[PDB]
């Protein structure tokens, strides 16, 4: 939807050209970090890499954690895939 979301929820990022990947979403920068346009910060787990996409580019880990639950052919499989449900705040360890 074009709905925005939470910091910290849960939701599969898609990226341009990729399959869908859990990741978490991420708050507003200091405010000089050059923000986005139209996307949101997503923090892609397993890989601690971060992509801007929009809210109609991302979806609900509800609907993808009933498809496979986890990553087929992405890099980071049951590397932080049990964490989203667990431990969403790794990332500052």
């Amino acid at each position: 939807m074009t709905r925005d979301f939470k910091p910290g929820d849960l939701i599969f990022a898609k990226m341009k050209g990729y399959p869908h990947w859990p990741a978490r979403v991420d708050e507003v920068p200091d405010g000089a970090v050059k923000p986005p346009t139209n996307k949101l910060p997503i923090f892609f787990f397993g890989t601690h890499e971060t992509a801007f996409l929009g809210p109609k580019d991302i979806f609900p880990y509800s609907e993808n954690k009933e498809k496979y639950g986890k990553p087929n052919k992405r890099k980071g499989f049951n590397e932080g895939l049990w964490e989203i449900d667990n431990n969403p705040k790794v990332k500052f360890s």
